[PDB]
């Protein structure tokens, strides 16, 4: 139900081993977290049972990622905050593209 | 020293009258050119994209666009209903 | 060796049935073309045998796509032009994100 | 009526002295603020991103950024070595 995919615009590659923290609005309660794979993807964050309606924030730790590659980051993280499952359960993929001074995110939502 | 600019990728225009709150702090609403001047460590710029889309009658994915960075800075955000990108020019 | 993936930022979905034309620099010679799947992906454009070094242009037909959905497009197409395989064969994925008045593309290149 | 603006997403700055050729037509190189004024159906704006990156000592993926559209227009391009995004504001 919640997938994150991250690409690196500086290296021309997936963004590998990037930390992703998901929080749910209670204050922001920790909900789920993970690290992207060698494909830049993070599956297994959560389950249909755990993924309730509410306001979720996904924070992708772009600062650590760039610092580990030896690159100066501008942002602390790339984030996405969205209301989930309000009219019914859905599946969300958050796709992100990273550069040191810019990031882009989009959502794909399926029923 | 800190400017915010907001653009609409659907209609190809500035995003007018968008609420922008800066934390660490400053706030405003965007002008007819999509810019917010005169707002004024680690800063958060929270752009009320949900109200912008809903005024247009478009269902948007995000609650807001929040951009968090360490500190003359221009923070631009390009909006679509299910995406946003943001840039810093310094 | 050459994959294209396309997402729609207006609908929150893959960009389905979008035409993609690839040309190689001779004038631009037709090289390969296809349409994205229900996942927004286009596999099977070309083969390791056919994919030689050279300058390639990938043109994604964003105008037809938006017109078919009833949306006014600004661009004629989203394009990407790049030198391929110069220091050796590689695999290229071109990922694109579409809005009516904007598009983004990135490349993932693997050996 | 037609402005071009080019920004660098790696260094967080305008892209200075970039060659831009418009077809249908006009050409120029970007200024210290990354803008090209005074350039002046279907138009192509070809931005020489490869020369920009190679002057910085960075190997870039694209040959150029070419943006083709049907026609006051601002065409912005945000550059990274393996990506570019482009916006039209009208
Ligand atoms: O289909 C995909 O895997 C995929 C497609 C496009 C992106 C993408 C492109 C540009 C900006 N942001 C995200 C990311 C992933
Ligand atoms: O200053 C501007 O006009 C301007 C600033 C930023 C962008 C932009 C942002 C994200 C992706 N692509 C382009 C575009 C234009
Ligand atoms: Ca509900
Ligand atoms: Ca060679």
């Amino acid at each position: 139900p919640l997938m994150v995919k991250v690409l690196d615009a500086v290296r021309g590659s997936p963004a590998i081993n990037v930390a992703v923290h998901v929080f749910r609005k209670a204050t922001w309660e920790p909900f789920a977290s993970g690290k992207t794979s060698e494909s830049g993807e993070l599956h297994g964050l959560t389950t249909e049972e755990e993924f309730v309606e509410g306001i979720y924030k996904v924070e992708i730790d772009t600062k650590s990622y760039w610092k580990a590659l030896g690159i100066s980051p501008f942002h602390e993280h790339a984030e996405v905050v969205f209301t989930a499952n309000d009219s019914g359960p859905r599946r969300y993929t958050i796709a992100a593209l990273l550069s040191p001074y810019s990031y882009s995110t989009t959502a794909v939502v399926t029923n």
